[PDB]
This record gives structure tokens, C-alpha cells and sequence, in this order.
């Protein structure tokens, strides 16, 4: 007990760096969908968090699986595709947004708020991406983590979409 | 300052092992709190996490409390029929369930959401327990560690068993 | 790519414990907003949680910007009025609370259960903060942990005056 498998049947740690990435990988999930259950957003964006959903399961499986020279059968791998649809979506979500100058508040809607959540917790799995690329640098893939990279910036773009208060700013004072 | 103090007065890093455990035992059971406070579950699956809840603290009296040979009075340990009462409750809770092929998006209602969000939290608490015995294999029980594991499981079950939008699959696509 | 910046421009880790610390405040501050937009709470409660939210952007800014002999330009940092601040509130809210004499079941309302949530995720920021000071003694301040330190105090009586269902306590049997 305290171990467990990763995809290809290895054994590992429970306080392994690449399960604790795809396992944070999980937590963002089920924050995402937390602000789809409790947030109710419009049809377009719960289709592109869905869709994120997803891509976050296939992001699991490419850290959870070992890269090797020539594999049993063709893994599952994060792709340049995957991240250019992310940065599709924030110039197009962020095109009518107002320009900042500083930090916002998190809060607002229900949705805006839990929007923040899963954008802290996505960079809290990104970190942990990084530290699993650290730990294997020739076989943990780094497009993991820099998925997750530009998902907290859409999920920043799309917190400011949905918040009713606007952007609440922070005043140093 | 930086320091605390386990259940016998010894003093601690606020970074130690054992506290980073039933510190995220804290963190789980405020989860499940949230589950109860925004999904509003049956009276029936309301016991069960209420006493979930309840054996989560006896886990952190556990984590907090040093192994030793023969102490001043006897401590509040977690034991297996803590485990097996999860184990029942999985049981009853999945037999209605259909087969699952796949991953599920976590969402749906506000309850099964939430019960994703705390699923995750209790794996990652999981995790802790186990750092905490790999630190201190004589000193710190697995049990804590094995009970974690198994409530993991049962929140899957009631994710499932609470979300209206059924198994919502993950296409690796 | 796995590096970023602190404040002043220098490099560091994705890993790194000031950017833990800091990206840990964040996610506090996410969690509090969660709180005022989903548990909805009196004007007086939402702005102390407001001013929190504002004095935990000045405590990523202290910890983001390292400690120097002599800086450019004067530095945000936190103050032991900060802290002063908040032990005003505990006293306050404290007063009108019957006497605790064991744990209590985090629930509740949706304001009391998320306020619960965003207690344990400050006392994991705290954490975070503590371990910024051990790596550098030298170059982080440890006055943003000591104002973690007492905002869960403060939280956890926020959250028992939120809570309608009074102190549901532990058994530990
Ligand atoms: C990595 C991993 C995860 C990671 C990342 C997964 C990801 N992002 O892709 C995380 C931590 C998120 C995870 C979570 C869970 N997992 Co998992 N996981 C694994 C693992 C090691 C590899 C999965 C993978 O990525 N395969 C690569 C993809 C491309 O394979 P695939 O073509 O999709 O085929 C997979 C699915 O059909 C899946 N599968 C088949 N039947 C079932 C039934 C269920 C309920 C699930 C969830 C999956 C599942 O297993 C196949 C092989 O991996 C497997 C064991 C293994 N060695 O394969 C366990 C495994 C799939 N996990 C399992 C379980 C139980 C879960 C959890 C329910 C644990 C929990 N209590 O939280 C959750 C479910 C999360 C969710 N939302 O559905 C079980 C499912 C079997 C069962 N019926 O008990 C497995 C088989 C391990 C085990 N034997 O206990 N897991
Ligand atoms: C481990 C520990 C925890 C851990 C794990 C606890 C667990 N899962 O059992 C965690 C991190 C979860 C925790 C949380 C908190 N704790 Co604590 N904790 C401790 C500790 C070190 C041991 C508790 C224990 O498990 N005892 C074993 C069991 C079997 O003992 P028991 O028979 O139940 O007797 C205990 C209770 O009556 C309790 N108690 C008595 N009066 C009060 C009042 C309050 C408000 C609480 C919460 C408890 C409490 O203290 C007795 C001795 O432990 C004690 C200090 C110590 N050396 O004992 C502090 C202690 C109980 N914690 C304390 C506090 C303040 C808290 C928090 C409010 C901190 C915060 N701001 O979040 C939260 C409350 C969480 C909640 N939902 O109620 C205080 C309570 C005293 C007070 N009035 O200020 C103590 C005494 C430490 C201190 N002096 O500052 N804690
Ligand atoms: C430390 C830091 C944070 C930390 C802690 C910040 C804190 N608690 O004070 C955390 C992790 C919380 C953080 C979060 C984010 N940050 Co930041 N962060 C930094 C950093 C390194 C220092 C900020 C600081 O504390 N300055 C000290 C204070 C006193 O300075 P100031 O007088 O307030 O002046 C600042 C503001 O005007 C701010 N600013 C100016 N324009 C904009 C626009 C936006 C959208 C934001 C958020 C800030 C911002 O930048 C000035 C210089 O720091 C800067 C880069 C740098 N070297 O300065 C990036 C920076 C401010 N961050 C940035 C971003 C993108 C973000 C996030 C949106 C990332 C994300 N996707 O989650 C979030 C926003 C969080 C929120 N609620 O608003 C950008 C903003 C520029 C832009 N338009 O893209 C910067 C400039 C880095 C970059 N170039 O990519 N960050
Ligand atoms: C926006 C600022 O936040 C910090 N930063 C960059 N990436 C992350 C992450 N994944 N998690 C937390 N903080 C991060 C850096 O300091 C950056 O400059
Ligand atoms: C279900 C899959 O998730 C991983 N796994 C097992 N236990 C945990 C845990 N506590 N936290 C995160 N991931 C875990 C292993 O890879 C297992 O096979
Ligand atoms: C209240 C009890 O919780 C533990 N404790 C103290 N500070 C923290 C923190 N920041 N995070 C988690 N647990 C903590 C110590 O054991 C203390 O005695
Ligand atoms: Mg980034
Ligand atoms: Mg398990
Ligand atoms: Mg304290």
C-alpha cells in the first residue's frame, strides 16, 4: 500500500510527481465543473469548458504515460493544436474586454467567482507539471503543462466575461 | 513563530508531514461541507457524509497523535471497521449504478460537482497521509492513509448516484 | 519555459517556495470570493472580506519582491497594523460566540461551509508562506505569514457566526 500504477502497469509512489501532475490535472476538472454546475453559464461557454474538460482527461493520460522509444501502441499526447485553440479562444473572449491595469478581485457571479477557483487551481496543476518534467526531463512531455499554462489565461479572460461588478480593482492601500 | 504543536505539546514545523496530513483532512471535510451546504443531498447520503465527516477528524486525532510504546492514556486511533463501513456503503451505493467504460466529466448537479471537488481534495489528502508514514513509518499508522483511499472511492460512487446528467464520457478525441 | 518572474524581473522556478507562497495567496483570495458570491453575506461581513481580498494582493506583493539593502523604490509591504486589523475583528465577532469546547463539522449555511473552505485553503497559504521564509530567511518577511496565521482565526469565527445550524460538534466516537 502507498503505491499505485501509472498507465503502463509501473508501479509508483502515491507522492510521485508525475501522478501528483495529473492528479491535479482531476482537482482542475472538478473545479471546472463546479462552475458549470453552479456558476450556469451561457450555451458557447459551457461547450468550450466541456471541451476543456476533456482535453484535461487527455492531458492526464500523456502525463501518466512514460515517454518511450518505440511504445506497445500509439500514446495519447497533448498537441500544438490543443494550446492554439486555447490561445483562439482568449484573443476571441478577450476582444471586448476592457483594458486592465491591475488585479482584479476574484468574485462577482457565482460563475466569475468559481472561474477564479478553477484558474488558481489550474495554475496550482501547472506547477505541478513542470515539477514532473523536472523530475523526468526525457520522459514526461512538456506540453502538459504548457496547456495548462494558457488555460489559466483564458480562464482569467472568461472570469472578467462573467463577472456582473466588473473588474473590482485592487487599491495597494 | 513558524511553529505548532502536535496532540502531545511536541513542537513542529508548520511544514511537517504529519501536520500537511490531517491539515488536508481539514481541507477535505470543509469540501464535503460544501457539498452538503450547496447540493443539498437526501437526509440518507446527508448521514453519511455527516459521519464521514465525523471519522475524518478521527483520522486527523490519529495523524496528530505520535505512535508510542505505552502512552500516558490511550489514543484515538482509526481501525478497520472504520474501513469496512466505507467499503459497505460503496457496495450498497454502486449497485443500482450502470457499467462504466470510461472517465466522467466531473459536473452535473451542484452536489455531484461538489462531490467531484471533494473526491480530488480527499485523494490529495491521501497522499499526505501517505508522505506522513513515509517520513515516520514507525511513528505514523497507514490506516488514516487507507481509510482516505476508500472514501475516495465512495465519493466517485455518490457523484455518480447524485448527477442527473448521467456519466457525461470522456472521448479521448 | 517552467520559468517566470518575480517583481522585480528576476527568474525563477515555476517551483519555486516565493511563488508557491504567492500563487497560495491567490488562491485564497479565490476562495473568499467564492464565498461573498455564492454564501452572500451581510454588507459589514462583505466589506471586511473585501479588505481581506485587498490585503492579500499587498502580501503576494511582499512576497513577490524580495527583500534588499537598499531598493529602487520603496516596497509594499505588510505591517503589523495589517495584523493589528484583524485581531480587532476576531475580538468583535468572537464576542456574541458561545463557548467552543470541541471541533466542529464544517457546513452548514453556503456562506458558513465556504468560509470553512477558504480557512483551510489560508491555512495551506500560510504553510506555503512559512516555507518562503526557511528558503529564504534572509529575503522573504514573515509578517504575510503571520497575517495568514491570524486571517484563519478569523475566518473560523466568521464562519461560526454564518452558520445557522449553531456549532455541530465532533463525537469523537
Ligand atoms: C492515470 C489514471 C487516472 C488519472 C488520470 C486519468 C486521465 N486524465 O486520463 C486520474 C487520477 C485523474 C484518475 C482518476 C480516476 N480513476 Co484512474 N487510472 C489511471 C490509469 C492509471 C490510466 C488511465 C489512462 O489515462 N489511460 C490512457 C487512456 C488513453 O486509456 P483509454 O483508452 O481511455 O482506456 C481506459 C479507460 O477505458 C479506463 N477505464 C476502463 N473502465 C473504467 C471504469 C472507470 C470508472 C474509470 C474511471 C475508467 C475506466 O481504463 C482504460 C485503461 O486506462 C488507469 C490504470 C491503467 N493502468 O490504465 C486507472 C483507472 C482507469 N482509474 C480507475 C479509477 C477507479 C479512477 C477513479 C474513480 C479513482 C477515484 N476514486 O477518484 C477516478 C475517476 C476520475 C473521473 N473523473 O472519472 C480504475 C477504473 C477501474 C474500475 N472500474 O475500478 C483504473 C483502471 C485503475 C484501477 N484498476 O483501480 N485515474
Ligand atoms: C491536531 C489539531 C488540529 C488539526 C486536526 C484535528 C483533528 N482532526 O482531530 C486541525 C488542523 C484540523 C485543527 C483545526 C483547528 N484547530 Co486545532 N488542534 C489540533 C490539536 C493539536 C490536537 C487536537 C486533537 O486531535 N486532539 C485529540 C482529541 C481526541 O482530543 P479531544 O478529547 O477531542 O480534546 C480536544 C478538544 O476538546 C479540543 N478543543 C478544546 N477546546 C476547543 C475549542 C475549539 C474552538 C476547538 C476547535 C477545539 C477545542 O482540544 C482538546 C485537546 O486537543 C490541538 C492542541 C492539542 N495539543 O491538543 C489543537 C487545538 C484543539 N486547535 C485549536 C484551534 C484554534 C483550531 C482551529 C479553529 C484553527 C483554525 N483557525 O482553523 C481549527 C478548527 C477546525 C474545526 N473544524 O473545528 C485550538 C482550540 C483552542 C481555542 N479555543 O483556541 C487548540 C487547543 C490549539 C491552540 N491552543 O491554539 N486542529
Ligand atoms: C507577483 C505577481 C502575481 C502574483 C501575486 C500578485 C499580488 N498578490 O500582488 C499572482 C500569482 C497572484 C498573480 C496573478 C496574476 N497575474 Co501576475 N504578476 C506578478 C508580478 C510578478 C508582480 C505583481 C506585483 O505584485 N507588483 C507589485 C505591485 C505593488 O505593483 P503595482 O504598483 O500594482 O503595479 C502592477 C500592476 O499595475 C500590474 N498590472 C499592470 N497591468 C496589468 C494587467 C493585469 C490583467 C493584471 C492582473 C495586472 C496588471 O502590474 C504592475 C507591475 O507588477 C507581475 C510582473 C512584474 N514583474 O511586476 C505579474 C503580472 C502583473 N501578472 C500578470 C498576469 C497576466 C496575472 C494573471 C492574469 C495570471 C493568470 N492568468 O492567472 C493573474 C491575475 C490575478 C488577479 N486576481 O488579477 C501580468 C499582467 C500583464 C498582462 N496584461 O498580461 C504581469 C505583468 C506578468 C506578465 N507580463 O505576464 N501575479
Ligand atoms: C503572473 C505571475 O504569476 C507567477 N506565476 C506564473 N505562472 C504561475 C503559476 N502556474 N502558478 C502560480 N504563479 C505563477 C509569476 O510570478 C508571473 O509573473
Ligand atoms: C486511479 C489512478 O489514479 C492514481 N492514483 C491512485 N491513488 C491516487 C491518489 N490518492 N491521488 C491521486 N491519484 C491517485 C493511480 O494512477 C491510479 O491508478
Ligand atoms: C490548530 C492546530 O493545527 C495545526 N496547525 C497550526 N497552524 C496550521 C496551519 N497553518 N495549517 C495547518 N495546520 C496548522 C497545529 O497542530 C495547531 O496546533
Ligand atoms: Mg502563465
Ligand atoms: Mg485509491
Ligand atoms: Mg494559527
Amino acid at each position: 500500500d502507498g503505491t499505485t500504477g501509472l498507465s503502463d502497469m509501473s508501479r509508483v509512489a502515491k507522492t510521485d510527481a508525475r501522478l501528483v501532475a495529473y492528479a491535479d490535472c482531476d482537482e482542475a476538472n472538478a473545479a471546472i465543473g463546479a462552475a458549470l454546475a453552479l456558476g450556469h453559464p451561457d450555451t458557447q461557454i459551457t461547450d468550450v469548458l466541456r471541451q476543456i474538460q476533456n482535453d484535461l482527461f487527455d492531458a492526464g493520460a500523456d502525463l501518466s504515460t512514460p515517454i518511450v522509444e518505440n511504445p506497445k501502441h500509439p500514446p495519447l499526447r497533448i498537441a500544438q493544436s490543443y494550446i492554439d485553440r486555447l490561445e483562439g479562444w482568449c484573443d476571441a473572449y478577450n476582444a471586448g474586454l476592457p483594458a486592465l491595469k491591475s488585479f482584479v478581485l476574484p468574485g462577482g457571479s457565482p460563475l466569475s467567482a468559481l472561474l477564479h477557483v478553477a484558474r488558481t487551481v489550474v495554475r496550482r496543476a501547472e506547477r505541478s507539471a513542470w515539477a514532473a518534467v523536472d523530475a523526468h526531463p526525457e520522459g514526461v512531455s512538456v506540453l502538459p503543462a504548457k496547456y495548462l499554462n494558457r488555460l489559466s489565461d483564458l480562464l482569467f479572460i472568461l472570469s472578467r466575461v462573467a463577472n456582473p461588478d466588473g473588474d473590482v480593482l485592487w487599491r495597494p492601500g
